[PDB]
C-alpha cells in the first residue's frame, strides 16, 4: 500500500522493485531460484490485487469521460503490464473470490455509502484499512417502465440492507472483469508495448497466451451459467405477460394494461409462493407471473461485465439494381438489435413502417419497436418461466458443446469467445434478452450506465440524446460574448427580406468559415422593439410561417445587398410536411435557403424550438448522411406505396402484359413546386419502357430525383447554412427522429404533459378548493380544446406553439398565476418569461371565453 | 379447495373420489387406461399439494403440543396416505420449487404477516386466493449470545425486506420434507396401516420402497450441498474465533471479549470485502474473521 499510494512524488522505486522481480524470474541457471522466485512474486502480486481492488472501488467513475485515472491506480496498471501472464491468473482468482458471497445468496447486510469525488478523500480512506497491527499474543504474566412492463415492477401503480450489499460487490466485480479483459487486449502488440513504454517486463509467446485463455474461460463459467439461467427465466415471464396484454381485455381490472397490511402481505406472500409453484410445471396460463426487476441489480451489473468481455473478444476476432443494393437496404434506426428486414417490397408501407404510415405517431418515449415495425443456445428462444429447467438446459447445451512462438508471433494471435456457444457476438445476446436489457435500459440507466462505455447507453432513447444536447449547445453558447440582433416587421414580405439581410450582414462580417456561436439570439419588432426571448420565439414561429405560407416571396435578390419569386418549401407527395421548392435557382434563392440553415443552428444553439416540419429525406441530408427506399415513403407514402405494387405487379405472372399496358416510361411528371413539366430519369428515358426486369432501377431513379435532385441546391444551401452556425459533431448523435424532437419539439399538445411541467401560483387569496376546482377547470377546457386551439394556447403562454420533448426542453418552465376574481378583464402572458397570468372568473363558460378570445386574439404583443 | 376446506361436516365424498382414482389405477386390463388414470392422478396430486402447503403456512404451530390438526390438513393427510407412491414424488416436486429462488439469492421482498391462531382466520385466507376467474378474452369488437460467540454477531456491543420472504420460504421447505419422512415412516407397517384404516389405497411392495428412497435422495442432494458447505465454513470462522480470542491479549482494544454516517459504512464495506479475500487464501492470521449470523435464519431452517 505505502509504496504505491503514499510515494505520490516518485516511480523509480517501483520500477526498481518490479526490474528485481523479473530478472530473479529469469535466473533459469541457478537452482530452485526460478520456483523460488514465482512463489515470491505471487505472494507480491495477491498483495497488489488487494490495493488495486480498495482503490478502485472508492474512486467515483468520473460521469465526463476524464483520463484523471489517479496515479496510484496507473501505477497497479504498470504493475500488471509488466508481469502479465501471473497478473491475469491472480486476478481470476480475486474477481471469484469477490462474487460467491452473492451467487450463493449469503452475504451481510449493510448501510449504503457515496463513492469518492475527489483523489484525497478516495485515497484517506484507505489509510485508515491498512495502518494496522496484528492482534499481540497475551503478556508473559431509475427513469420509470413504459406500460407494457411496469406491471413487473414493484411500483406504486441509514438502515443496512441485503441488497446494498449484494449490488456492491457486483459492482466490485465487474471492475476486475474489465481489467482482465483490458489486459488480454494488449497480448497481440505486446514485442512492441513492452519494450516502446517500460525498462522490463516479463518474455511471453503465443503459446502462453493460450493457457491464459483457457484458464480464464474455466473461471467465468460457473457465473456465465448463473447469468444465463436467471436472464433467459426473466426474458420468458416478460414476453408471456405482453402476449397475455395482446390477447385478454383491458375491460378486466386484472389485466396489465387496467392495473389490511398483514393480511394484504400475506396475500402477495401467497400469490408469490402460488405464482412460483404453478411456474414450475407450466400450469400458468391465464395470470401475470409475479415479478419484480429491482431486486436484478446484481445480475444486471454482471451481464454488462460479461458482454464486456465478449465485445473485447470480438474487437480481436474483427482485427446493382439489386434488392441488395444500399438504396433498397434499411436505415438508421430501422435495423433492429441482430435481426433481419420485414422486406419492403413484401410487406406493406402501411405495415413496414407505422410512422411512415402515420407521422404523428411519433413520441418522446414510445417504443422503437413501434415506429419501425415489430422484429443451439442462442436460436431456440426463452420459451420456459421456471428457472431450474433453464439451468438445466443451460448445463445440458454446454455439455452438447463438451461433446518465442513457432509459427505465430503476438501480432499473429487470434483469439476468439468459443465455448457455451460456438460463436458468440453481441448482437445475438441484444437479439436475446431484448425486453429485460430494453427495461434495465430505463431502470437501470443512472447506474449500471456509468460504468465506462457502459451497453446499457446504447439501449438510450431521445433523453439520453438531449443530455448531451444540452451540455454540447450550452457549451458552444458560453464559448462567445457576442450577440445576435434582428429587428424585423411582422409583415410577411419585409419580414423575410429583413431578416436574410441582416443574417448576411452579421455572418459576413463574423469570419464566414467558423461557426456563428453567439452569446445570446436577439430580436425586437418594429413599432414594438421589445426584445430578447420570448419576442424571440414569437420570431422563429412568425419567421417560419412566412416561409411555409402559399403567398408569393418578394423579390430574393434584396438579400444580396448584406424574380425569383417562388414559394420558398413545398410538401412533397401525400404528407402535410415540407420539402424545399426550387424555383428559378438563383443564386438570390441560395443564398436565402443558406440563411434559413442558419435559423436551424441558431435556435438549437439557444435551446430554442423552430416550427419547421421537414421531410426525413431532407433532414438526412442535412445531418450528411444517406437517403434510402425507406425515405421515399417520408418523400410520398402514396408513391412509395404504388411502386410497391408496381413491383409486386412485376412479379406477377403477367408482368410483361401489366407493364405493357400501363405505358410508363423513363420520364416522370413533377409538380409546379418540383419546377414541373416532364423529365427524363436517365437520357433518352421518353423511348425507354419500364420492364418487369428494369423496374428496380426506374423505382430507384423516381425516388432518388424526386428527393435529391429536384432540390440538390436548396439543400446544399441549407445545410451550408447549418453548418454556419453548429459545428459537424453535433449532428452525429442524430437521426431525422431526434433531430425532429429537438428542432420542433412536441408538435402534438399532450395535456397531461403540458400539466406535468405547469406550476401553478396564487395572487387571488382564495381558498383552496376553488384554486383547485379552477386549475381542474382549466385543465378540462384545455382538454376540450382543439389541437390548434392547445398550439395557441401555448402560442399565446410562451411565444412558441409546440411544447417541449421534455423537461430540458422548458427554458424557463410554463407556469399559471391565478390573479384575483375578475370577469372583465382577459388572461395575459409573459411569453419573455413563458408564464401566463389568468383572473379567477367566477364560471367555467366565463374562464373558456376569455381564454379562447385571448389566444384567437393572434395579434399578440411581444411580452 | 372446495371439496377439501368447505365440505366441514362430511368426509365420504373424498372417499368416493379415491375410491374411483384407485379402482381406475387398477384397471390393468383395460388397454391405455393405466396410464390416463396416471396422468389424471398426477395432476390431482399438484392441486392436493398446493391446498396443503397453503393451509400449512398459514395455520401457526401451537407451542403446546396438541393434535389440533384442524380437519383440512388431516384430510390432505389422507389423501397422500392413500395415493402414496405417487404423493412422494409429487411432494419432492414441491418442495424443489418452493427452495430455488432462496438459494439461488433471487427471490422477492416482502413485509412480514403474524402465523393465524384460529381455525377460521386460517382458512378465510386460502378462500381470498381460491375464488378466482382466469382472465377474459377481448370482446368481439432471538436469546443473546454468550461472550465467547458476541464478536460473531451483528449486535450493540410495516416496510418489506428481503430477508423476511428468504426466511418464510425455508419455513415453508421444511413443512413438506417432514410430511415426506412422516410418509416414508409409514411405509413398514403399511400393509395393516391401509386396510385397518381407510377404504381403499394403493398397493406397493418393496421393490417400489427401494425406487422411492433412490429418487427421494436425488431430490435432496442440491439442498444438502449449499447447506453443507456453508455450515462448515461458518463453523470453521467460529472456532477460528476462539483460538485466537485464546491466544491473543484481551487488555488489546481489538481483543473479542474487549470490544461518521458514510465513512463509518464504507469502513464496514471495506472491512468486509478485505476480509472476504483474504479468507480465500487463507492470508487472515490475526483479526477476526468479519462475519453476522442473523442473515443466516434460512439455512437454520434447512
Amino acid at each position: 500500500h505505502c509504496l504505491i499510494v503514499k510515494c505520490t512524488a516518485d516511480i523509480l522505486l517501483l520500477d526498481t522493485l518490479l526490474g528485481t522481480l523479473v530478472k530473479e524470474l529469469q535466473n533459469k541457471y541457478t537452482p530452485g531460484r526460478r520456483e523460488e522466485a514465482i512463489a515470491v512474486t505471487m505472494r507480491f502480486l495477491r498483495s497488489v490485487a488487494r490495493v488495486f481492488v480498495i482503490l478502485s472501488v472508492e474512486m467515483a467513475s468520473s460521469k465526463k469521460k476524464n483520463n484523471f485515472i489517479p496515479q496510484p491506480i496507473g501505477k497497479c496498471k504498470r504493475v500488471f503490464q509488466a508481469l502479465l501472464p501471473y497478473a491475469v491468473e491472480e486476478l481470476c482468482n480475486v474477481a471469484e473470490s469477490l462474487i460467491v458471497p452473492v451467487r450463493m445468496g449469503i452475504a451481510r447486510p449493510t448501510a449504503p455509502f457515496t463513492l469518492a469525488s475527489t483523489s484525497i478523500d478516495a485515497m484517506q480512506g484507505s489509510e485508515e484499512l491498512f495502518s494496522v497491527e496484528p492482534l499481540p499474543p497475551r503478556p508473559s504474566s431509475a427513469a420509470q417502465a413504459p406500460r407494457s412492463m411496469q406491471w413487473a415492477v414493484r411500483n406504486t401503480q441509514n438502515a443496512s440492507s441485503y441488497l446494498t450489499s449484494a449490488s456492491s460487490l457486483a459492482r466490485a466485480y465487474s471492475i476486475v472483469i474489465r481489467q482482465i479483459s483490458d489486459l488480454m487486449g494488449l497480448i497481440p502488440k505486446y514485442n512492441h508495448l513492452v519494450y516502446s513504454q517500460i525498462p522490463a517486463a516479463v518474455k511471453l509467446t503465443y503459446q502462453d497466451a493460450v493457457n491464459l485463455q483457457n484458464y480464464v474461460e474455466e473461471k467465468l463459467i460457473p457465473t456465465w451459467n448463473w447469468m444465463v439461467s436467471i436472464m433467459d427465466s426473466t426474458e420468458a415471464q416478460l414476453r408471456y405477460g405482453s402476449a397475455l396484454a395482446s390477447a385478454g381485455d383491458p375491460g378486466h381490472p386484472n389485466h396489465p394494461l387496467h392495473a389490511q397490511g398483514m393480511m394484504s402481505a400475506r396475500g402477495d406472500f401467497l400469490n408469490y409462493a402460488l405464482s412460483l409453484m404453478r411456474s414450475h410445471n407450466d400450469e400458468h396460463s391465464d395470470v401475470l407471473p409475479v415479478l419484480d426487476v429491482c431486486s436484478l441489480k446484481h445480475v444486471a451489473y454482471v451481464f454488462q461485465a460479461l458482454i464486456y468481455w465478449i465485445k473485447a473478444m470480438n474487437q480481436q476476432t474483427t482485427l446493382e439494381t439489386g434488392q441488395n443494393h444500399p438504396f433498397f437496404r434499411r436505415s438508421d434506426s430501422m435495423t433492429f438489435l441482430g435481426c433481419i428486414p420485414p422486406n419492403p417490397f413484401e410487406v406493406p408501407l402501411a405495415e413496414a413502417i407505422p410512422l411512415a404510415d402515420q407521422p404523428h405517431l411519433l413520441q418522446p418515449n414510445a417504443r422503437k419497436e413501434d415506429l419501425f415495425g415489430r422484429p443451439n443456445c442462442l436460436e431456440v428462444l426463452p420459451t420456459k418461466m421456471s428457472y431450474a429447467a433453464n439451468l438445466k438446459n443451460v448445463m445440458n447445451m454446454q455439455n452438447r458443446q463438451k461433446k518465442e512462438s513457432e509459427g505465430p508471433p503476438l501480432t499473429s494471435f487470434r483469439p476468439q469467445c468459443s465455448f457455451m456457444g460456438m460463436v458468440i457476438s453481441h448482437d445475438m445476446l441484444l437479439g436475446r434478452w431484448r425486453l429485460s436489457l430494453e427495461l434495465f435500459g430505463r431502470v437501470f440507466m443512472e447506474d449500471v450506465g456509468a460504468e465506462p462505455g457502459s451497453i446499457l447507453t446504447e439501449l438510450g432513447g431521445f433523453e439520453v440524446k438531449e443530455s448531451k444536447f444540452r451540455r454540447e449547445m450550452e457549451k458552444l453558447r458560453n464559448q462567445q460574448s457576442r450577440d445576435l440582433s434582428l429587428e424585423v416587421d411582422r409583415d410577411r414580405d419585409l419580414l423575410i427580406q429583413q431578416t436574410m439581410r441582416q443574417l448576411n450582414n452579421h455572418f459576413g462580417r463574423r469570419c464566414a468559415t467558423t461557426p456563428m456561436a453567439v452569446h445570446r439570439v436577439k430580436v425586437t419588432f418594429k413599432d414594438e422593439p421589445g426584445e430578447g426571448s420570448g419576442v424571440a420565439r414569437s420570431f422563429y414561429t412568425a419567421i417560419a410561417q412566412a416561409f411555409l405560407s402559399n403567398e408569393k416571396l418578394p423579390n430574393l435578390e434584396c438579400i444580396q445587398n448584406a424574380d425569383d419569386n417562388a414559394p420558398l418549401f413545398y410538401q412533397p407527395g401525400k404528407r402535410g410536411f415540407y420539402t424545399p421548392r426550387p424555383g428559378k435557382n438563383t443564386e438570390a434563392r441560395l443564398n436565402c435557403f443558406r440563411n434559413i440553415g442558419r435559423i436551424l443552428g441558431l435556435c438549437l444553439l439557444q435551446n430554442e424550438l423552430c416550427p419547421i416540419t421537414l421531410n426525413r429525406h431532407v433532414i438526412k441530408v442535412l445531418l450528411g448522411r444517406k437517403v434510402n427506399w425507406h425515405d421515399f415513403a417520408f418523400f410520398d407514402p402514396v408513391m412509395y406505396e404504388s411502386l410497391r405494387q408496381l413491383i409486386l405487379a412485376s412479379q406477377s405472372s403477367d408482368a410483361d402484359a401489366v407493364f405493357s399496358a400501363m405505358d410508363l416510361a423513363f420520364a416522370i411528371d413533377l409538380c409546379k413546386e418540383e419546377g414541373g413539366g416532364q423529365v427524363e430519369l436517365i437520357p433518352n428515358g421518353v423511348n425507354i419502357p419500364v420492364t418487369p426486369q428494369n423496374v428496380y432501377e426506374y423505382v430507384r431513379k423516381y425516388a432518388e430525383h424526386r428527393m435529391l435532385v429536384v432540390a440538390e441546391q436548396p439543400l446544399h444551401a441549407m445545410r451550408k447554412g447549418l453548418l454556419d452556425v453548429l459545428p459537424k459533431n453535433s449532428l452525429e448523435d442524430l437521426t431525422a427522429e431526434d433531430f425532429r424532437l429537438l428542432v420542433n419539439g412536441c408538435g402534438e399538445v399532450n395535456v397531461q404533459m403540458l400539466i406535468s411541467f405547469t406550476s401553478f401560483n396564487d395572487e387571488s387569496g382564495e381558498n383552496a378548493e376553488k384554486l383547485l376546482q379552477f386549475k381542474r377547470w382549466f385543465w378540462s377546457i384545455v382538454e376540450k380544446m382543439s389541437m390548434t386551439e392547445r398550439q395557441d394556447l401555448v402560442y399565446f403562454w410562451t411565444s412558441s406553439p409546440s411544447l417541449p420533448a421534455s423537461e430540458e426542453g422548458f427554458q424557463p418552465m410554463p407556469s399559471i398565476t391565478i390573479r384575483p376574481p375578475d370577469d372583465q378583464h382577459l388572461p395575459t402572458a409573459n411569453t419573455c418569461i413563458s408564464r401566463l397570468y389568468v383572473p379567477l372568473y367566477s364560471s367555467k363558460q366565463i374562464l373558456k371565453q376569455k381564454l379562447l378570445l385571448a389566444i384567437k386574439t393572434k395579434n399578440f404583443g411581444f411580452v
